């Protein structure tokens, strides 16, 4: 039933990842080696070299510092573009571990859990992944729309760029402004759709791992309430969880680091420009602020959820029946517990572990720095 | 003897919770389904919709920002009202887990502990719960009295509101001021009595859980000094402790988060208004400052006490007799210890774990922020 | 041999504690109930009521705030006096646990350790305790000397008080200044000798506990290299270590809290007065700064040493022979390790755990606060 | 094959350490007691007394504070020289533990690991140690070259000192400036080559320990997939790892502490001089900034790598076969895991544990302090 619909959803996950111009890899429903086709490779290289030249144009526009007052006005845009750049190279560096992750995410049936839990698990996973995917997609589309379309609509020269960008031609005359306008429009579309897609895939992985942990705990209490075989299957599922989390930690680290850094810098610049300096500008800046904050909050929440479920897995099979089991179960449960005491955490290039606590600390120091450097100055 | 008096006290706990206008649930001494009576439901809905309209009136008075200098003068009052709002919805969202918690708190006799410890336990619990309940009740009553009655007594128009609030009528003329005065008086009474009641119930739960932990440790050393049955009873009591703490964590998280946030913001505003700006105002503001600080300190203390008693439970039954026991006791004690190494902590919406250490850190950053932003500016 | 000299040293420890006016308790070499003698009790009550009236005089001199600029000039002196006050009441509240601690510290021979380690242990303990005791005593004597004697010597009225203090008589005329000078001199002598004595006793306890831990580790490796009896003796010694550390945590908490707080406040005031405001004053203030810093550093070092030795005790008996021992040793060593994973830490009223890391954090925030509030202002 | 080349490399490590003027100790390829030769001892004493007199000259030049504005201009140079001083005495205090460390680092073959892993291990270790050694050597040589040669080349008096230094002769006249120029040139050469050499040896030790940990994990999974003997060899190798890490912690602590402290102070001074105050100066200061940052980053990275590999060693041999092994393996693996839960961390004089997280925190507070104290002031 809905198990087929979930597989259609994770097929859509691969499809939207191929649309955004990442390097294509083998999907689970791919048995003809179509992931090395000419069309997809040409599309990928075209979109990534367009993103690379646009980001370099904005960076050299930054290095051609017009003044300090507009410099922060540049930062944020280049900030977001920088993220896209990093994300691209990451998906080309580790394009086999992604195949491994999708192969895990296609079939993850832990054996022994009761069915009444399994169907509710499928329902809850479908609901939450639909919610997060639709939310981030709508927010990204509205972000592009507000950041690109509106100043064109003020005119109908186009003079729509929220900050000016370096170009070979001067972009001053009436034909050139229009050409650079349409070029920047399609460019920023294909740039904004990349980190949204990577974020959506990370959130899907986190949701699936959380539900697999809860089903593993249910299987543990089920085999305790009931000799060797169930424990072997449970231990295999747990070590598979750990290896999958290790792979996810291996791929996402640099992207998380650059995301956190350039995001807090862009929010500081955005507050500096919105606070004391002078009607059309405020919708775009408030929408970009919400686009940063909601994304960071979703990442921190779905990163803390898996660690909480691991420490919940620590308290599994801990009842009176444990005092009446054999020595074999009494030792294997001990082994599972002392392995579960290690926290399954994701860190950004080993600089910081992404939790809700790190979000609170970063928000505290960012609020502090912004409010002092704008108020006493 | 006093075991009956303690049950009368926890009946009073339910009674004062019903008085403050929360949604009524089944008490342990309720065998006629009176918790769904018409009178109690009508009273609950009336008080909560009055609180909801008053909080919205103060919030729209805030959004109608008269000036910045009076804006902080608004914040604190709306701050406290905000807490009440959140608390209301929480007790209606989880109105069955509260029944479960009261059913646990009515009978919690751990089997095997010596009687000489049990009677002293009853005595100490009665003393401490009486102390905390009377202290918070007297402080809340004096807080309302000072914040409402005195500026009326300066007159006998009433012109008593410590900050003006938005209303449909202008409240300027002499009849209207009096009507809004009595309305705000009864409103703030029924608003102040809610978080005090929730705090008192949380403190009662924490005290009972702490004493149950100490009795569990006494039972562990008793059954070690003395085969299977006592260990099963001890493990069952421990896992019951853990499930109860999980339920308490599940209900109180949003309230703790909003409490900490809007409380530190209100204290910052209160210091800004008391420090450098201009005899009647100072008693009310110092009493509100004490009302914030003592409440936060009581919460942090009774939250750290249970974690300390858990880590104390880690060092249970650890003597020479452990080296002479069977393998069975030697494995079950190991299991109890490695489960007890997990800290039983309460966190506010998983943002921060409420300890004395978090109170010290928050007080440090609050003192820092206030003293810099008032002194160098 | 030197074992007798060490007992003479810990007798001197009790003697200097009786000299400073604490409430007398039973020493180990006291078999005639002389700790309840009339002379010692009269001396104790006289010195503590003199300290209590002098501290209250300085506190009411503070509350009679002459100006803000001299107010910080008051703080530090009252700061130190405050510590003395707290220390007094603590030693009268728990005057039996101190007897228990001294009874432990008199005989602590762990059985089974090799003799070549035991004699070197006695030597190292004697050396380090002599060092710390002589250092703190000389520093305290020079602190009193510089803070009291020198401005009298500038004259030979006395006009020597580094900050003026409230008194019933005006202290302005020539007879009164001299009388208050000699009164404050003997008062500050008997006040300064109290926290130095408590600190010296704490340092002696920490040194003895550290050396006992190292000898316990040596005994563990000795009985592993060599069946039941040695393990029972080792476990008994370890749990005795834990109970002693619990008692030390129970007594010293309030004193550590007030010490850290009023010490960092006094150092901030001292820096404010020394930095930008105007030859005789600078020796006293630099000596008081060193007296604060060296004391705090000694406390943090000898507090971190015991935790490091506990985590060193975690890695005990971990060799190839563990793989060839019986199941009995293999389980008891596991129990010792999983108990040793709990850190033996001292905390100040459960607000913060005194480590070198807390000293680094406090020094960082203190340096920050001082340098900003003096420079940008 | 390359095993001989690696031994030639670690011979070069000893050779470059002898060149920089440290006190010579016995190398593994030294069977004639040549480490106590007259030539090497004379060279060592000459270079260290030259470093000692130059550092004291710069320190007394600092204490002869010309003005505040040039004072920070002094700090950095004295800062670096201070490190050299400390490093010298450390290598003379513990000149036997270094022999022990080199004797470990010469032969570290863990028995039982598969050969296909061992050859790749040798290859990866050779690559990474070559990389780090060549990088730090080239950076140090260019640092000396820019900091000494260029202002001489501006002339061809010499007037090349980036900050003036105290000397017995006035250094003002034309002969004296040249003599002090050549003296300071050879001095700063022999001073800069010391902490680079100590850093290179620390990095080699960290790389070898990391690879030994990975090979130990491979040996664990190999002996689990395959009775007593392999486990004894594995446990012996693990405890040898722990003792080696303890020795490295014992020697490097004071050097790490002084490095972190005087390095962040020098970077703050360097930013203060580069930011707002006035073409030749900027290459030297940017090269010194890179020389500080890259060194600190390399140290933090190779310090965090070993802790990550230890927590990776925690998850060793955790498969289904563990559920089918004997009780003996099931207990020894448990012992290995609960010992591996202790983090193998290096700390700087027990003030702070050097991780990437401490680098992030220090960079945050340094950025904060610099930007506030330069901007609002």
């Amino acid at each position: 039933d809905d198990y087929i619909h979930l597989r259609k959803w994770i097929k859509r996950i691969g499809i939207i990842l191929r649309i955004s111009g990442h390097w294509p890899f083998r999907l689970p429903h791919e048995k003809r080696n179509q992931h090395k086709s000419k069309f997809r490779q040409v599309y990928s290289c075209l979109v990534i070299t367009l993103g690379f030249i646009t980001c370099s144009c904005y960076c050299i526009g930054l290095c051609l510092s017009e003044s300090i007052a507009q410099a922060l006005n540049n930062i944020t845009v280049t900030s977001y573009f920088l993220q896209s750049c990093v994300c691209y190279v990451s998906f080309i560096i580790n394009s086999r571990k992604l195949e491994t992750l999708f192969n895990y995410l296609f079939e993850n049936e832990v054996v022994g859990c009761p069915r009444g839990y399994k169907m509710s698990s499928i329902k809850t996973t479908l609901f939450r992944c639909k919610f997060v995917a639709f939310s981030l997609g709508i927010l990204s589309f509205f972000g592009w729309l507000m950041w690109t379309l509106l100043p064109l609509a003020v005119l109908v020269q186009t003079s729509l760029r929220f900050v000016e960008a370096w170009y070979p031609f001067d972009t001053t005359t009436s034909p050139m402004n229009e050409v650079i306008a349409i070029y920047e429009a399609v460019a920023m579309i294909f740039l904004i759709t990349a980190p949204m897609s990577s974020d959506i895939m990370f959130c899907v992985l986190m949701i699936f791992i959380v539900e697999h942990l809860k089903c593993l705990g249910m299987a543990i209490e089920c085999t305790l309430k009931g000799d060797a075989t169930s424990l072997c299957n449970i231990v295999d599922s747990h070590v598979k969880i750990y290896r999958t989390m290790e792979i996810v930690q291996s791929v996402y680290s640099s992207y998380f680091a650059t995301l956190f850094f350039t995001s807090c810098l862009a929010v500081c610049a955005l507050a500096y420009f919105l606070a004391a300096t002078s009607f059309t500008r405020v919708p775009g800046m408030v929408l970009y602020l919400m686009y940063i904050f909601l994304r960071i909050f979703l990442l921190c929440l779905l990163a803390t959820e898996v660690a909480e479920q691991g420490l919940n897995l620590c308290h599994a099979g801990y009842s009176s029946k444990l005092v009446l089991a054999s020595d074999h179960v009494r030792s294997t449960i001990q082994a599972i517990a002392t392995r579960a005491q290690i926290p399954l955490s994701i860190t950004g290039a080993r600089f910081f572990t992404v939790n809700l606590s790190f979000l609170a600390s970063m928000a505290g120091v960012m609020l502090t720095y912004f409010i002092v450097l704008l108020q006493v100055n």
